[PDB]
């Protein structure tokens, strides 16, 4: 009954931050108070990315241009399908999306 999707945001380079639990089936990233993974840095925009929550899938939608989402180290020109353990980074922060 406990599908914990959970997104673990790394606090930096080598060690795991303070995790985020879904209570709601999207995700937004971004600045603003609106956004589920609120995110402190100018550089982020208020709607710089999004996961929306599946039925057993987690898809990301990134709304940035100049400064697009990236996963696995790779560049998002748009919305993409996420695997388990997939890592998603943006300007200077990542998350973890992890499907237990």
């Amino acid at each position: 009954m406990w599908p914990t999707r959970r997104l673990v945001t790394i606090k930096r380079s080598g060690v795991d931050g303070p995790h985020f639990p879904l209570s709601l089936s999207t995700c937004l990233f971004g600045r603003g108070i609106e956004c589920d993974i609120r995110i402190q840095l100018p550089v982020v925009s208020k709607q710089h990315c999004k996961i929306e929550i599946h039925e057993q899938e987690a898809i990301l939608h990134n709304f940035s241009s100049t400064n697009p989402t990236q996963v696995n180290g790779s560049v998002i020109d748009e919305p993409v399908r996420l695997k388990h353990g997939d890592v998603i980074t943006i300007i200077d922060r990542s998350f973890r999306y992890e499907n237990e």
